[PDB]
């Protein structure tokens, strides 16, 4: 149908701007701290500890699927990169405070993108 031709338009608009939005967030952590899975060969009990893992590139690979149908549902697992991080590393730690870091500078971002995910419709 039209209808879902059209859906599908936004969706992949939706998709084209939180793309943007990655790419933006994922530049508040140069040192890439957040880029990967954390590794389950090097940190194996990890599970133990963490039920729902995420890092940027499993965010990117459900984002190219088309897999965010709404901000908020890309805003969750940032905030699962930030918060698991917050957990796992100990308060003065270099993890723990690459996640304060990113927490801080991201909301800039996400706030203009809900004010432009709004806007735009
Ligand atoms: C690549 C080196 O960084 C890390 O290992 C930290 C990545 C973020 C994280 N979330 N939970 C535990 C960790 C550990």
């Amino acid at each position: 149908s039209m209808e879902q031709v059209a859906m599908e338009l936004r969706l992949t608009e939706l998709t084209r701007l939180l793309r943007s939005v990655l790419d933006q967030l994922q530049d508040k952590d140069p040192a890439r701290i957040f880029a990967q899975p954390v590794s389950l060969k090097e940190v194996p009990d990890y599970l133990d500890h963490i039920k729902h893992p995420m890092d940027f590139a499993t965010m990117r690979k459900r984002l190219e699927a088309q897999g965010y149908k709404n901000l908020h549902e890309f805003e969750e697992d940032f905030d699962l990169i930030i918060d698991n991080c917050m957990k796992y590393n100990a308060r003065d730690t270099v993890f723990y405070r690459a996640a304060v870091r990113l927490r801080d500078q991201g909301g800039v971002v996400l706030r203009q993108a809900r004010r432009e995910v709004d806007s735009i419709g």
